[PDB]
């Protein structure tokens, strides 16, 4: 049973995966290991696939449910929700994601490994299955993509059936009458949005001042949280949790607090969600006997190239440190990889875009207005709402602005923030700006198509750099 | 009664209303004169913001009424179509993008001149009242924005009742249940796939052989066709209209033959739709008395900084060369407006995107496969299906992909097409790339957002550039 590989990937997740197949482009002999019964890791199997279709066929039972559908002239006598159909059609989307890797591993000749790994040599990784039965690599070089795992709450025992975690909030099986969520992050907000639209009553709790995690501009934060309260997701900022108890008659008391002390008292809810966050995983890893410390906080210390302490051993993705994105890990995978083949090696993550797929959407990448304020830089400010957007009127559907945030006297775009319609998108032109140093300018003067909701981006960089725009 | 101006803007369209504006910000005292009621111009009473309108509310109907929203667990008995609540959300649409020109007009000083405007000198323009009053403006520089209007058919009378040109098909009172529509452009297309959702029998007949006008790219063309036709759109193409007849039966009679010359057939139906095209409107604008003869296709020519041969009267948009489009003409009037005001005027029309809003959406920007024969130019192909791309899986709405077109040499991008879900959006990106000439290496390394349309456009860039894509 003995396999000789020129690389080693642990893990099939979106920074596996990737990094496993353009390995094989390359030229090198690739091998890849995954504990799990699917390929695709977090992101497809209990994370950003599953998620954001139920964002999607949430927000259109909203449409057809509400007064949207009988404006444009759609009668329809009544309408139902079938949420058994509904979470069928977020499972035949996971089950052709995950199946497509194994595809793609075919594809590319690369060979796909059943079981745990531990890295049992400096040239050897040994994958165990699950009835003991053994595999040995011998291989030139690993790299580690053993990602992320849930957080849990010290003193709540998640037993995904009333108390649940992101995986099991994404499966429910009916609509809870009361949800509590822990944590406002972008997980928690997706997926309270999700069940307050099916008819759920959904209250967040988060210890910190905002909603929507670390890295949003808090001018956006507020708007968008604005936006929520005004669609029945209600919130409690500043306030901590102490503990939770499932009772008898089966309803959870969660006991909160606020943050500074004081104010106690106690919600009930028939289904809780903790989402506080994610860590890396290297449980059973052995690192310790290669002789790699881990962080204080998890992570595997790494260099620019993605190196170990071990010149041979790499890691990428969420196990190391940065923000905790699927294209982040795979933009990582696929640089360690073209590094390995004696290729350069940069990445910056100021140019990493965050989306969050709430209706309306939010999107950033940069710096926010108080990330320049700390680091002492004088910057100008464009806006530009979306009711001037010619699109976003012709469709009725006008929340929220573009912000951009530019350098005072060379008009460098330093940040683009967006809340609205088609932030998600939108925010990947403001990546490739980035990336290129381009000017406020720049982009207020390229041709933008006539009734698209980018008008709006181009208008906010118009406004940031002559001081007005157009439509507004 | 006179009224001193430094620039007069005859025509209140996009390119008209948009350089009015920034004129008037620049620090100009300008005057507008419209001869219409409403300001805004053909796009947006009888042109993009009406139909834009329509083909939205018809695609939501469409999923609604067909198999789309039954799989996501959205159940509705019985889904029915109130026309005349439709063309109220159409016309709330139209009136509030007016009503904000209006409003814009009223901000930034501009002076509006309701009347027939008519150059009666070198610095006087006279608007003509419907009541036959007059007002006289003696200005500096004169601005023509006159714009187009629709294409008369030779033999063919239009009266916008069952005989109709693109304004009459956006105000249909009843679905018509068969409907010919002379003309496969972008207009016509769009307008055929309106009625063809809500119930009629569409059929589009062009002179030439591709659908989709002049400049599209062949593969997406035939593409894009074969999806339109398995939607139940159908096309006779290379045929042309001799002549139409109005029965005693009341169905209109067709007659066609092959667009060089053929043997002649008839084709019946109901509504007949002219969109052959359209013209630049100049008439009785008093050219004739200065001396600016017009080009062979009824378009004024004008020099770099749109100045016709009379160096201070301009025009720019439909009225004078290159693609007939609102943003096209909404940045000539920027420019020309800049210009001046002694600044630079730089428009780059390979870099002017076009976009097409049925479901599937086309768009792009640069050049096509055949340009670059044409122009002796080395290139490769860089394609990723949307059948690859997660968020389109995601959705279960997965047609068409992303053709890159790479300088072989340079790899340097050259045209980016885009047949599928949110193309329109998509594009702006590529023009910012063209916009600063980027590789196809440049943009496959640039971080998108992952479950974003937008990724599929970078491994586009990828397959373009390396040769393979990650997920392809
Ligand atoms: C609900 C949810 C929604 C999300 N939505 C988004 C979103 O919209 N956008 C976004 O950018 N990010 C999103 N994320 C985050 C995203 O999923 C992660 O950033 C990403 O999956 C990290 O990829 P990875 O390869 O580094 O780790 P993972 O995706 O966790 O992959 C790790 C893989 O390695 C395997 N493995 C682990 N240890 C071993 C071992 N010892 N031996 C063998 N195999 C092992 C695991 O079984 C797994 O298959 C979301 C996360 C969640 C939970
Ligand atoms: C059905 C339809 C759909 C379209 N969809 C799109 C689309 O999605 N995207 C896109 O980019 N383009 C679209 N177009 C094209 C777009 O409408 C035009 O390109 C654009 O309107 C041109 O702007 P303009 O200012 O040059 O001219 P116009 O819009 O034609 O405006 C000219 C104005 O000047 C006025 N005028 C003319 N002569 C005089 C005079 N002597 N005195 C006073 N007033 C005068 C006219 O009444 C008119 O209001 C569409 C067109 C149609 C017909």
């Amino acid at each position: 049973q003995p396999i000789d590989a020129d690389v080693t990937v642990i893990g099939s997740g979106p920074g596996g995966y990737v990094a496993a197949i353009k390995a094989a482009q390359l030229g090198f002999k690739t091998v890849c290991i995954e504990k799990n019964e699917t390929l695709g890791g977090t992101c497809l199997n209990v994370g950003c696939i599953p998620s954001k279709a139920l964002l999607n066929n949430s927000h259109y039972y909203h449409m057809a449910h509400g007064k949207d559908f009988a404006s444009r002239g759609i009668e329809m006598s009544e309408v139902r929700l079938n949420l058994d159909k509904m979470m069928e059609q977020k499972s035949t989307a996971v089950k052709a994601l995950t199946g497509g890797i194994a595809h793609l591993f075919k594809q590319n000749k690369v060979v796909h490994v059943n079981g745990y790994g531990k890295i049992t040599g400096k040239n050897q990784v040994t994958a165990t299955k699950a009835d003991g039965g053994t595999q040995v690599i011998d291989t030139k070089n690993i790299l580690i993509a053993t990602g992320s795992e849930v957080t849990p709450f010290p003193g709540i025992t998640i037993d995904e059936d009333t108390i649940v975690s992101s995986t099991g909030a994404l499966s429910l099986k009916k609509v809870p009458e009361k949800m509590v969520v822990i944590g406002a992050g972008v997980i928690g907000v997706e997926l309270g949005s999700v069940w307050q639209r099916l008819g759920a009553d959904v209250t967040a709790v988060e210890f910190l001042g905002h909603v929507g995690g670390v890295g949003i501009d808090m001018e956006i934060s507020k708007n968008f949280q604005r936006i929520l309260q005004k669609q029945g997701f209600k919130f409690k900022l500043n306030t901590k949790v102490t503990g939770a108890t499932k009772k008898s008659d089966g309803k959870i008391d969660v006991s909160i607090e606020a943050a500074s002390g004081g104010k106690a008292e106690v919600i009930t809810c028939d289904v809780l969600l903790v989402c506080i966050g994610r860590r890396p995983f290297t449980k059973n890893l052995g690192l310790e006997e290669l002789g790699i410390e881990l962080d204080p906080r998890g992570r595997i210390p790494v260099n620019t190239r993605f190196q170990t302490k071990i010149p041979n051993i790499y890691a990428i993705g969420d196990v190391v440190a940065g923000p905790m994105l699927a294209h982040k890990a795979e933009d990582e995978g696929i640089i360690c990889v073209e590094g390995m083949a004696g290729g350069a090696v940069h990445i910056d993550y100021n140019c990493v875009p965050s989306v969050i797929y709430t209706h309306p959407e939010v999107a950033w990448v940069g710096k926010s207005e108080e990330q320049l304020k700390e680091e002492g830089i004088e910057y100008k400010v464009g806006k530009f709402p979306f009711a001037a957007n010619s699109r976003a009127k012709t469709n009725a559907d006008t929340d929220g602005m573009v912000k951009i945030l530019g350098q005072k006297s060379t008009d460098r775009v330093l940040g683009a923030h967006i809340l609205g319609p088609g932030a998600g998108e939108m925010v990947n032109e403001a990546a490739l700006a980035l990336e290129y140093g381009a000017s406020c300018e720049d982009i207020a003067r390229v041709c933008h198509a006539h009734l698209t909701l980018s008008e709006a981006f181009r208008e906010a960089n118009l406004a940031a750099s002559f001081g007005k725009s157009i439509n507004f």
